[PDB]
C-alpha cells in the first residue's frame, strides 16, 4: 500500500525509514534503499513516502541524485507523496532539509499531490528550499541536534499520514 523510497550515506535516514515503517505497520510499509531502486519502482505505488538527507550544503544524498535525473520518466498523477528528510540544523542553518524541498518540487511539478506538512516550530535554522508557505514540505528530522524528539516527531506524522492517505 505505501513504498518508502529512502537514500542514506551514514544510515541516519534509514533508521529513522525503519521507525516509519514499524510505526505504519510493516505489512502497510514497504522499504526501498534507493541505491538498488529502479525509478519505475515508484510506479508500483499510489501513496508514497520520499526519505532523503541533505549532503555537501545543499545537495541531494548521493543515490537520490542518480535517480533525480530520471523522475522525468514517470508519471505521479493520481499518487499522494509525504517526504522526510535527516538534516543538521546548527551545521547547516542556511541549507537545513534543502533535499527534500528539492526532491518535491520535481515530484510536484511531475504530478504528486504532497502529503504530510510539518511545522517549523521548534527548529532552529535560517533557511531551507523545504519551506513552503510557513511550514516544512514534510518531516524534518535532526538526529545531530534534537534526537530526543524523532520518536515522538514520527509518532505524531505517522498518525497525520494515516488521515491523509486514507488509511
Ligand atoms: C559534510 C556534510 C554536509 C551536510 N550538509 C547538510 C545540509 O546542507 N543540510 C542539512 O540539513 N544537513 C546537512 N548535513 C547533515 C546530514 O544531512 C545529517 O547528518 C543526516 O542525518 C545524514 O543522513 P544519512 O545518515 O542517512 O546519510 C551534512 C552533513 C555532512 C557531514
Amino acid at each position: 500500500k505505501i513504498g518508502l523510497f529512502y537514500g542514506t550515506q551514514t544510515g541516519k535516514t534509514e533508521s529513522v525509514a525503519e521507525i516509519i515503517r514499524d510505526e505504519f505497520g510493516n505489512d502497510v510499509v514497504t522499504l526501498h534503499d534507493v541505491s538498488q531502486a529502479e525509478v519505475t519502482d515508484l510506479n508500483d505505488y499510489q501513496y508514497l513516502i520520499i526519505g532523503c538527507p541533505t549532503w555537501n550544503i545543499g545537495e541531494l544524498q548521493s543515490d537520490w541524485e542518480g535517480l533525480y535525473s530520471e523522475l522525468d520518466d514517470v508519471d505521479f498523477n493520481g499518487k499522494l507523496v509525504a517526504y522526510f528528510g535527516t538534516g543538521d540544523q546548527a551545521g547547516y542553518a542556511d541549507n537545513f532539509q534543502d533535499a527534500i524541498g528539492i526532491l518535491e518540487e520535481k515530484i510536484s511539478q511531475r504530478g504528486g499531490k504532497t502529503v504530510g506538512y510539518w511545522s517549523t516550530d521548534g527548529y532552529d535554522f535560517n533557511d531551507s528550499k523545504a519551506l513552503r508557505n510557513g511550514k516544512f514540505v514534510g518531516l524534518a528530522l535532526d538526529e545531530d541536534n534534537q534526537s530526543d524528539l524523532t520518536d515522538d516527531r514520527i509518532k505524531s506524522w505517522v498518525a497525520q499520514l494515516k488521515s491523509e492517505f486514507g488509511l
